[PDB]
């Protein structure tokens, strides 16, 4: 039994350990992550004056998302460096028994908080036509919670039981597909009877949303995407996972918020 090594990161850390490059790169990409959220926090606060009152709830939710993301990605970053330690003999970083070990809790909590806010906020910028506010809202929130919960359950079994990891990921994916389906409704209805410039921004938002959100399951799967003898079943998978999460974080939270801000202004 390899009892020290909960998740793939710990598993690698406890067995092969991480090269200087993988340790440092992961550390640095996670740092950039939280750095960008803090910048984004200040951006959304400073620019709130640039949109009409009726749209400002969106700016508000952008800012609160930035707070949660800053704190929890900061905590995650520290947890990474705290968890692995240099062995001079071998010249690699190994799971440190006198630490807390790498923990996915920070990110999944961040998701639990941010997903419902990101989905909600667009409903304060665009108008529906034939759909009802309260139904779209409840649909986003329900499927959003279920997506994360099932995903979290899946994550538990990542090393102990890969079959379970993937099955729960598939269940999660179903809730994902529902959310995509509703969002696409929202965007189409939101286009009707706004200026073409605004329609164009909404088109960009749709593609951003679709791509950035799909990165998350990408990064979930990343280490397994070349089989269990594979290039990615390795510290390179860890590096790729964390890189892709961070790109997704910046895209889904910051860029998304900026575009919604921009839409609100064309509607102002
Ligand atoms: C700001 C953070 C966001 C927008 C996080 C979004 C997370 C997801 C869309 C996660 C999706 C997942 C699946 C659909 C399958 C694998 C498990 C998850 C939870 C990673
Ligand atoms: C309005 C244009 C504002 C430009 C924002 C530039 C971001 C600066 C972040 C530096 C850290
Ligand atoms: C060390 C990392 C550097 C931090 C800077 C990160 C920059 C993101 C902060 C939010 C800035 C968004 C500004 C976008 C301006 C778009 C204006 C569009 C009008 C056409
Ligand atoms: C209204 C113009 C304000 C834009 C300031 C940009 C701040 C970037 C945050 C770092
Ligand atoms: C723009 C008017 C503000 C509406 C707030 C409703 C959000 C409640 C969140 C719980
Ligand atoms: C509504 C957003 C408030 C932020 C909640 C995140 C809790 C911070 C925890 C820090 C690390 C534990
Ligand atoms: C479904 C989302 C569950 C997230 C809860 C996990 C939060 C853990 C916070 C950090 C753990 C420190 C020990
Ligand atoms: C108004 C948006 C509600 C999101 C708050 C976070 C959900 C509770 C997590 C505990
Ligand atoms: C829906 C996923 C079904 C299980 C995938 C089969 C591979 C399991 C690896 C052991
Ligand atoms: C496609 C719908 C899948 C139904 C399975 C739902 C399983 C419930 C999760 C239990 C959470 C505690
Ligand atoms: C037609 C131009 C579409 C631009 C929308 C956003 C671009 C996708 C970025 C995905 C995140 C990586
Ligand atoms: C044409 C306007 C492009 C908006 C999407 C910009 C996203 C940057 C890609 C990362
Ligand atoms: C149709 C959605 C396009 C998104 C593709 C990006 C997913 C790649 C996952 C990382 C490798
Ligand atoms: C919903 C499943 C998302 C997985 C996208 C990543 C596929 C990469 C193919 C290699
Ligand atoms: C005319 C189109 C204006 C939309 C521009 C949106 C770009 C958002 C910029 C945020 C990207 C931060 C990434 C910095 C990483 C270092
Ligand atoms: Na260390």
């Amino acid at each position: 039994t390899q009892e020290l090594g909960a998740n793939f990161e710990n598993f690698i850390g406890a067995t092969e350990g991480f090269s200087e490059i993988a340790y440092q790169f992961t550390s640095k990409i996670l740092t950039l992550g939280y750095a960008v959220m803090l910048a984004g926090l200040l951006y959304f606060i400073l620019t709130i004056k640039n949109v009409d009152k009726k749209f400002q709830m969106s700016n508000i939710l952008s800012a609160v998302v930035m707070v949660s993301a800053f704190l929890l990605l900061y905590a995650q970053a520290q947890n990474w460096t705290s968890s692995f330690t240099f062995n001079e003999e071998v010249g690699r970083y190994f799971l440190d028994p006198s630490g807390d070990l790498f923990n996915n809790g920070y990110r999944y909590l961040n998701w639990l908080i941010d997903v419902p806010m990101l989905l909600f906020q667009i409903l304060f910028v665009v108008s529906l036509t034939t759909s009802k506010f309260s139904s779209v809202r409840n649909q986003f929130w329900f499927s959003g919670a279920m997506m994360i919960i099932t995903g979290y359950i899946g994550q538990f079994y990542e090393v102990s039981n890969l079959t379970a990891f993937l099955v729960w990921g598939a269940i999660s994916s179903a809730f994902f597909f529902h959310i995509l389906w509703v969002m696409k409704k929202v965007i189409n209805e939101g286009k009707e009877g706004i200026s073409p410039a605004g329609q164009k921004i909404l088109s960009n938002i749709w593609i951003l949303f679709l791509i950035s959100w799909t990165l998350y399951p990408g990064a979930y799967l990343m280490p397994y995407l070349t089989g269990v003898d594979g290039f990615l079943y390795s510290e390179d998978g860890v590096m790729a996972r964390q890189l892709v999460y961070t790109i997704a974080d910046v895209s889904s939270k910051v860029i998304y918020g900026v575009l919604l801000g921009n839409l609100a202004i064309t509607l102002s």
